[PDB]
């Protein structure tokens, strides 16, 4: 028995024909490298995906969402003990700073995209109660709020390939096993499928970064801070961004609703967790302006 | 199209045959005049909660056990404002104090559950990810602390009905509405499916007690607090206190390990709030050392 | 030259006419047995006390009013140090029993009505603000929150005689004028015009319960939170609860709007300041449940 | 009715004589481009401002006192959420990067004198109660501190202009009357009559950065930490910085007493506000370096 | 090599001609039915112990330093974790109701003596280096704080007889061990020497009462609180309350002044630390109110 | 009488044999250019300081440790009031930028070495008590954790020089005293003897900087983190690094026992309140960036 299963879910190459195009929409729409677990684990089941997405598009693809998710970047910065900058220790290990740039960017294009999915986790897990997110508000969106951002990802910018945890290391899948259960999640996030190329890293990151905060007061209140900025923000949307369970019930199974309702509500916590934990990871090699910015759309 | 659907679930007078030999084991077992609601959700899906019960059942029939729960009890008051008592406010409602004896002892035999709820979610939960729920420990429970508690619920108790949804007044299914969002929660506890039967109450309930700290870091803190004293506490059990979802992967489908992921996750948050609000609620009419006491099983 | 000066107000035996009838109006309405000294210096300005108290009136007057206060009541205690208890002190210095419980009977009652005048000053300066002080919420009072509390003082409570500062002993002056001045206040709260007369009394509150906390973040902290729990309460009333000052420039001055708006303000800390140190007072006699208590209108 | 009213005041183009005099030797000695509102509705009493002004004068022209409201801003900031940065939503407005620059110089000079401000109000208030603002120390201030900074405006400074309200536009003043209201105040701050010709920014400034933390904790411990280090700082000065009201007496009656004690007590909260408030704007442009640095009299 | 040594000291036994005359004096100055640790240990030194006990006597004697004390005990809850009570647990095992007041009575003669032992290790520290311990008062005590408090043990107080670790079951070396690291400290005080009688309560009052909170932030900020109330309140002693290193040099050693003033600022902090342990282990038999009690010297 | 005394130490050119060795050893293994107060004063005994350091040396010698000491360095921030930069007062004092650059280069050192002291005494307390100091650590250091870094002082460096404090003015003498006594110090550190050539700046030093967080809840759970830091890093060591008291029982006398766990014990918070101090005051010049990097090693 290996360390760390595969967890449910329509991996990026598994999904076909009009999920395949979801898929794509969700890097093109929020201009990031991959689709967030929580998309790939509740895409396996019928309706809910798309036709959230379909809701969530016009409005996450606005300068309105975009300000939400930076506002929920700058502050994901846990109020924590000061880490040490890894990058000496990835010297030591031999690393090449072309190696740790290659960290470095990946850690910005997760630091960039997560935030966005705590916007999209959130719009999506809202509207499923039928909560605010969107055309509720009097005003709608004016001025540039209302524009769309770019489609596609930002230039010299690929999709990642998460690895394959049955295909990887024991050290590989220990690493992504310690990070999972250090924040009593359910599984290793995209962005440690992607990480956990470098192990190394991981290991140091977990200790230096992630161990020392994880399921702290100081984390949790981070999470809580930034779930309320993206479920405030939301509320902003000219129109409701998610889909609600109860207009499902001719889609959805009772029990395909109860799973999604558990999954929506885990992924709201753990987009907002995994968005702080790689924010932290990248405020370790500079701080938290850089870790915090938006490097890609603006 | 009404203010509140009904959830998704097993409800009690649902379940048949050899769930309906669980529901009225844990019922017996735990001591409690409900099936939370999570096991009636979860209970929608074939093995799981018999499976996890069967390995819960006898690390939760243990005074260690309970002395966790106890902890999670005492430990369940919110650092939050001061409530005004809500005796007098029924009393000017023409409740008689009969009537406000039941409520409050509706509330005390919620609050006696719950945190033992915690435990049995806390069990399952961590135990689905194969994190520690017992036979860890360097020895077996000895002494007082693997005790069984009493079987069967305690004398002069009866099973609580909830009140059906659907058929409940617009004012009821209202504040369980209202209640539910105020906590950005999926549906009503048991809880309020109880106390709903004075949707009265449960709007003061909600104005003095729930609303002003709904959300608030002080009560996602006192959740930690005793979600962190549950998971501690279930390590102390002598054996495993769930199933792994690798190890139901003949019994589950993908989608439904998926789904039983996120429920058991999200109700492992639920179940921690609902303990820290009825308590509270019950804090409102006496005050913390009687809302978190255990009164039924010394 | 005496430490202190007897600042500039309408004391309760110099308002004359309809102004006298405002201050039994307020003694009654409020059910205390002083009117407060933001009042009378107010009260020196023609118009705002009796334009404002009446608009006030039919709203102070009800439960709801009272249930605010008692909510600000009951959050007046400061997360401070604890305190000893005056008792063994003054028994000590040879206070009789029937003297001390003179003195608790004073504190119960300053405690009881100044919550009161903390909705009241709040109300007012909202009010004179155009902010919300009633009438705007869509719900108007229901049930018996709407009803009014008994009119006078509650049994066997005669009116406060307030000291009269020039005639006070160098010690009643040092200890109001250090009372003053530790809170950073203007002048010596009827409060202590009343418990001036035992300036040994008040030399160990300052010391014991007073000083150790002012100007604290603990104890400006519990003032925020009751200035809010009053500004809050107030929106709840069926219409509005005072004057606003752009309504009242044909009554008053600019000088004296500006004045009124000053003294609107500061009375508006100053009663919350005021509110918390004589519940702090009467619990190092008792503890923070007595102290908070609605003794006088249940 | 206007949205909102001019507040009772002397405005800068409306003193005459001797008040002139005085308005022109506050911004001189002071190095501002504006008489702060608490001096201008002050101004309109009697005596008080210039007496109170002569006495702070040379207590404020030192280098000791510069370097006590240099301590003020530098501890202005508040520990509250992380916002975005104005200047690309100026510019999606179309804003120049030159009017950008301009707001930030306003930004800039507003921080720069509202400490000195804090230090002017918390002399005046603290000498009118007779408590300390100089000359009780045990040596005379002497060396660097005791040296004059320069008199007039820094190089390149104008005064600035306030905006008429009664002729500005209803967007300038909602936004004007909303941050009043946010912060609970009484009018404008001198700094909205100047920042309020761009109600654009002041609408993204109260929403980014001003409403999320107006009435707050984290606010309301910044402004009582910076009250409190003018309060210390000024009992460096070498002799008293106002005037006590028990000595003006024969210059205001006991109205205008009570009324500048009022008003000089919420400018004392009002300046404080203010300077944390406009100094959070410019950090949302620029950091919490930038905008609590001393830009000019150094 | 047992678990635990004994760590060197003149224990109460040994203790001969004068020495013995100040630890009978230290009882029955304090009142207390066992010399501290602190004092046993610095008595292996020659002169200080019984100089410094000199000094302190007749500041420690009196009613103004027993209302120190006793703001200390009331001082010394840590906002810790709720605790279960004991109580149970030590009927289960088949205590009886006698056996657990003599524990709960070892306890409140325990938590009587230590924060008298705060006071007294603050004297003595602040004492050895010159800081203010009295004298330099502006009034002599006077009044109720100059009296003596009673001399001699309570009524029904006899001495407790510590045990001798040496002899001591590798359970209980093994529990006050563990007590003893568990606080980073250097050795069981007193206290565990009289409770480690019942070593089964210890490991119940550890795992309750002591591991939750020990080296933790409220703890410390406890022992923080309280050292401070002790060092500011012997300030207001009438004379110096120890003994200056620098006045020693002909009594003591270079080495033996280093050893004492390591020893004096360690016990400082033990007797804090200490003080706070006891406390709370009653308080989860009882409650913050009983457990900070003055039991004995009102 | 002075008002300082020189504390008993082995100071740096008392040191003969074999303990100068040691401290040369001390001095070139940590690459510190003093030997710290604590090993001086220690050192005075016979045994332990030589056998403690030789069991510290290989551990302390390495990349683990320093990385360690980074920990806590950069940890060593505390969260209290902006400080303003001390340039302007010396350059005002006629300090020079070259005197100044000294100044900061002193502070830099002592900001490099006094981290390294607190991994130094913390193994060193934690030893003596048996304590995890290494060697328990399931894995040893691996990769370049365990690489010395390099011997000998760092390039440019020299000893400091101590001022000897019976020949130090009065001047330098008082702000060494005011300095060890605003933190209840035994004895200036070290660092204050380089510094108090300097009085003028240490003046500044301890009004802007320390004395406002002296003792205060900040400062004391700034020491409480990187005592933890140290604590904790110091089990990852591969050998124990120090001696247990009871190994030490030949070579040190009972007394000596007591002294040196004194001395240890009080040695871990100085050398923890200075290591936040001399940071602090660095963070005064620069910000807590530079004051908490490592200049010296990487």
């Amino acid at each position: 028995r290996s360390v760390l299963g595969s967890f449910p879910q329509v991996d990026h190459h598994q999904a076909k024909g009009q999920l395949a195009e979801v898929y794509d929409d969700i890097h093109n729409t929020m201009r990031v490298p991959w689709v967030a677990f929580g998309i790939r684990v509740m895409s396996q089941f019928p309706h809910f995906i798309p036709d959230a997405w379909a809701a969530l598009k016009p409005n996450i693809e606005t300068r309105y969402a975009e300000d939400g998710a930076d506002l929920i970047r700058l502050n994901s910065i846990v109020p924590g003990p000061v880490m040490p900058n890894p990058t000496p220790k990835l010297l030591r290990l031999g690393w090449t700073e072309s190696k740790i740039e290659e960290l470095k960017t990946a850690l910005d294009l997760l630091n960039y995209g997560n935030p966005k999915y705590l916007i999209l986790i959130t719009a999506f897990n809202e509207a499923w109660h039928e909560r605010d997110t969107g055309g509720r508000a009097p005003q709608k969106l004016r001025g540039r709020d209302a524009e769309r951002i770019p489609y596609g990802l930002p230039n010299s910018v690929e999709k990642f390939n998460l690895l394959d945890i049955e295909k990887a290391s024991d050290r590989t899948q220990t690493v992504l096993r310690d990070i999972r259960d250090a924040f009593l999640h359910h599984g290793p996030a995209s962005d440690y499928r992607v990480l956990g190329v470098w192990p190394d890293y991981l290991e140091i990151a977990l200790r230096d970064s992630l161990a020392p905060v994880a399921l702290s007061a100081e984390y949790d209140e981070t999470a809580r801070r930034i779930r309320k900025i993206a479920r405030e923000h939301v509320k902003g949307f000219d129109k409701p961004a998610g889909v609600a369970w109860r207009d499902m019930t001719e889609k959805l199974s009772a029990e395909q609703i109860a799973g999604l309702t558990g999954l929506l509500f885990m992924y709201n916590r753990f987009i907002a967790d995994i968005t702080i934990a790689i924010i932290r990871l990248k405020q370790a090699f500079s701080g938290p302006e850089d870790a915090t910015a938006n490097k890609y759309t603006n």
